[PDB]
């Protein structure tokens, strides 16, 4: 229903609350530890748009075993919004989703 927009440029829709989903047995809203020990608050959604991808998928320090990650940035302002996760194996489900930085969106949830 509600849009989630890039907090930096404000006008740009990234996804909607009805794309919010739970992977495996995790809640949709979760915090994970980055390689330097920062606690990073994310939201998992099936679909997102107005994002560029940077770099190639990587499984290093993957918060989601089985999935690789690729940095995702706002197409308009280049602010880092989150990551695209893609499955490393063909029988996994889903094959793709997005883990977005909560604090990079508006409204903030
Ligand atoms: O599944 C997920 C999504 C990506 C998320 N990452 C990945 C990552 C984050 C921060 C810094 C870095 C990084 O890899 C590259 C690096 C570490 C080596 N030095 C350069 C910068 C970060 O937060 C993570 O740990 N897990
Ligand atoms: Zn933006």
């Amino acid at each position: 229903s509600t849009s989630l927009s890039c907090k930096q440029c404000q006008e740009t829709e990234i996804t909607t609350k009805n794309e919010i989903f739970s992977l495996s047995l995790s809640g949709p809203m979760a915090a994970y530890v980055n390689p330097h020990g920062y606690v990073h608050e994310t939201l998992t959604v099936y679909k997102a748009s107005n994002l560029n991808l940077i770099g190639r998928p990587s499984t290093e320090h993957s918060w989601f075993p089985g999935y690789a990650w690729t940095v995702a940035q706002c197409k308009i302002c280049a602010s880092h919004i989150g990551w695209k996760f893609t499955a490393t194996k063909k029988d996994m489900s889903p094959q793709k989703f997005w883990g977005l930085t909560r604090s990079a969106l508006l409204p903030t949830i």
